[PDB]
């Protein structure tokens, strides 16, 4: 069976990359679900407008993706989060997000 | 220091994406570069007229990047690579590339 990446690709205010970053340093579970593999945590490097962050998960099947989506874990990472436009979100970078998924027909590791 | 990502997106005529990555099964030099760590050869998930694949390389540092670039093998590894808008690119599939840079701000492996 091929490998699975999932992408979350943040769209943020021009700036914002780092203080963003900083807020994924510490794991809150996804590294406890069955099949998860590998996190990237990426700034898009000679950006002019917005600033991209994007977060690649690497997974053994779509499957253990879908369980952690599934899972308990992934709302209490994601519970403080808030988007500029909502209620209580004016002060957030974060202005979307939008998410990518992938077969890995390749990878290697030296 | 960071960790640096370089992708190369490249943009396919539909249903073309599994012979393309083929294509990169063997390698053909990038791992004797110092610095040189993962890749990733992948196809989007999608709905959409084109096939997309992305090639990921991960690297120490973007130094690392840069020699392996401007390196022999480099230039051995894409000597025969065609776009279908080249003269010579009728039986290319490949309908463009683009080059994206990432900083690694953060890497979790299991
Ligand atoms: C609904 C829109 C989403 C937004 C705005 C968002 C943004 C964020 C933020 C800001 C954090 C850190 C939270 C904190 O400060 O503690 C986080 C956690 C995380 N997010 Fe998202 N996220 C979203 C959904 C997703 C999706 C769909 C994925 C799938 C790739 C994802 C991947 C991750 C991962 C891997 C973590 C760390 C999880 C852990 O350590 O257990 N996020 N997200
Ligand atoms: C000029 C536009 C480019 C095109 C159309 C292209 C396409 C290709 C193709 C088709 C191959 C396999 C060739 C074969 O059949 O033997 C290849 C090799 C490869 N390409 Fe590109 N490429 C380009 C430039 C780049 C860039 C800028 C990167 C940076 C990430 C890159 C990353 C790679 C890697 C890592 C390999 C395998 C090299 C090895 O194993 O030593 N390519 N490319
Ligand atoms: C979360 N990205
Ligand atoms: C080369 N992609
Ligand atoms: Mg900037
Ligand atoms: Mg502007």
């Amino acid at each position: 069976a091929h490998m699975f990446m999932a992408e979350n690709r943040l769209q943020l205010q021009k700036g914002s990359a780092e203080e963003t970053i900083e807020r994924f340093y510490n794991r809150q579970g996804i590294e406890t679900i069955e099949g998860f593999q590998q996190m990237f945590v990426t700034k898009t490097l000679n950006t002019e407008d917005t600033d991209e962050v994007k977060i690649l998960t690497i997974w053994e099947s779509e499957d253990s993706f879908n369980n952690w989506l599934n899972s308990d874990v992934f709302k209490e990472a994601h519970k403080n989060v808030r988007l500029k436009s909502d209620d209580d979100g004016q002060q957030s970078p974060i202005l979307s997000n939008k998410v990518f998924k992938y077969d890995i027909g390749y990878h290697y590791q030296k």
